[PDB]
């Protein structure tokens, strides 16, 4: 499998997940249907999205790490799948939620070769590969802001901060893409509980880095050894390389 | 003018503003074209939205209080207009932004008779009149959550908080409607600067109250005497009546 295969696979999944969600009334979407392998409820919207995606991934030689069904398959290519990132928004009709996929040549983030996040409500397509990062077929890059007085996505502000704007949209994969395309100047997840899982973050991280972003853990450490499994957790500090160290100092 | 006139006028404005914005590429939307009477820049998207709305309101006997052009006309019915609430989102292609209208029989919020907020990206229509509050033609009401451990929209969290979720979407009028329809359990704007203007909040406040919500200033004081002018500022605490007093105690 190469990056072209991954793009093709991702686009087919996006199409099937989009069709499955769009036809589901909010009343149905919001229903709990079971307990996910991640230890949070699987909503009916989560279930239909994952089935749509797994139906396609099942044909490939991959090991899938996915929120609801856990680790599936035995292939050498690892796929971190979030079949519906932003479930709360989807069940409320708030148009920020997406399907997220990151493909790696091992079970570690450093061997990632493809990232894909598709907004299921708007049809916006973000992806990145060896040639760079894209939004709807157009090359993107992070902003060049150097000041802390900037436009920040942050989970969660717990003190007075110097930002120009703070936003929290409820879809980490999509929000990492808002940072990747320069819509926002930085993305932070500094929750002490360390809540982000590998499938929430992996594609967004890969896309943001291809777009020029510097993206690390809380203390500046590389995310390269983050594992494609259900147990992995992440804090994220993401910004261009001039802003990034200021962000690190800010949160000490 | 009564509440049926106001509904008809609002729908006409929504249609015109919607097509004016939808046709404008992001790179055009984001351009500063002048200084607004509110003291913030008018973007091309703001100007185009406002001209569309004013062309319609010009035929009515109203005094309009609007963000970019200020106070216009001499009619006895006052209209607080935010031609595009969530301009930052609109210029970035983030689908949470709306046109907001509150109609009052004086220059005070207590004399409001109609509120209308239309999401320009999704086409969701929120309004309220003597018969109640509506989302896309269906009656809505606030949630009945009684615990602080709830789903909150809050500008801005500056300390550790007990919420289940915190969200900040960048469109106060629309966010007040997310609260009105029960999608979120409360809306708070507790920014010490007191940043909200009458046209940001008036329609959202009126819709939320019609939906059963209790909505007050920071100290629990009524919003009735808030004025339809450019100088007015608001902090907001909005929740059902069981949750509301707990929030008041929380933010001391
Ligand atoms: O998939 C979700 C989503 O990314 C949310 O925005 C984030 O707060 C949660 O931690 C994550 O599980
Ligand atoms: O119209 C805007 C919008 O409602 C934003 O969400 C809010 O943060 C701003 O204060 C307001 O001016
Ligand atoms: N992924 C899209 C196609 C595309 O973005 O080109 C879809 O299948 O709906
Ligand atoms: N969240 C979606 C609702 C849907 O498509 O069912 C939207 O308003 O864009
Ligand atoms: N304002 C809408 C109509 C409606 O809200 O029902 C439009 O003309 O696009
Ligand atoms: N507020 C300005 C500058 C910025 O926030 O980047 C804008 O909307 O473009
Ligand atoms: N501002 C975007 C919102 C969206 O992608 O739906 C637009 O042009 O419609
Ligand atoms: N999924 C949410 C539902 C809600 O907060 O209303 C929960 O854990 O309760
Ligand atoms: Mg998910
Ligand atoms: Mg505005």
């Amino acid at each position: 499998m190469d990056e072209r295969d991954a793009l093709r696979i991702s686009r087919e999944i996006a199409g099937e997940v989009r069709k499955a969600i769009a036809s589901m009334p909010l009343r149905e979407r919001v229903k709990d249907v079971g307990m996910g392998k991640d230890g949070t409820p699987t909503k009916a919207a989560d279930r239909v999205a994952e089935d749509a995606a797994l139906e396609i991934l099942r044909k490939e030689r991959v090991t899938v790490v996915t929120e609801e069904s856990g680790v599936l398959g035995e292939g050498d290519v690892f796929v971190a799948l979030d079949p519906l990132d932003g479930t709360f928004n989807a069940t409320r009709g708030i148009p920020v939620y997406s399907v997220s996929l990151c493909f790696s040549y091992s079970d570690k983030l450093k061997d990632a070769f493809f990232g894909y996040v598709y907004n299921l409500a708007t049809g916006d397509e973000y992806y990145a590969d060896s040639s760079g990062a894209y939004r709807n077929g157009e090359r993107i890059e992070v902003s060049d802001a150097e000041e802390l007085y900037c436009n920040a996505i942050i989970y969660y502000p717990d003190r007075k901060f110097p930002f120009k704007r703070m936003r929290i949209f409820g879809s980490a994969a999509t929000e990492l893409c808002f940072f990747a395309d320069g819509s926002f100047d930085c993305f932070l997840d500094i929750r002490p509980g360390k809540m982000l899982r590998i499938y929430d973050a992996a594609a967004g991280v890969f896309i943001a880095e291809k777009a020029g972003g510097k993206v690390t853990e809380l203390d500046g450490e590389s995310l390269g050894n983050k594992k494609f499994d259900m147990q992995e957790r992440l804090n994220i500090v993401a910004a261009n390389e001039k802003l990034h160290p200021k962000l690190l100092e800010l949160i000490k």
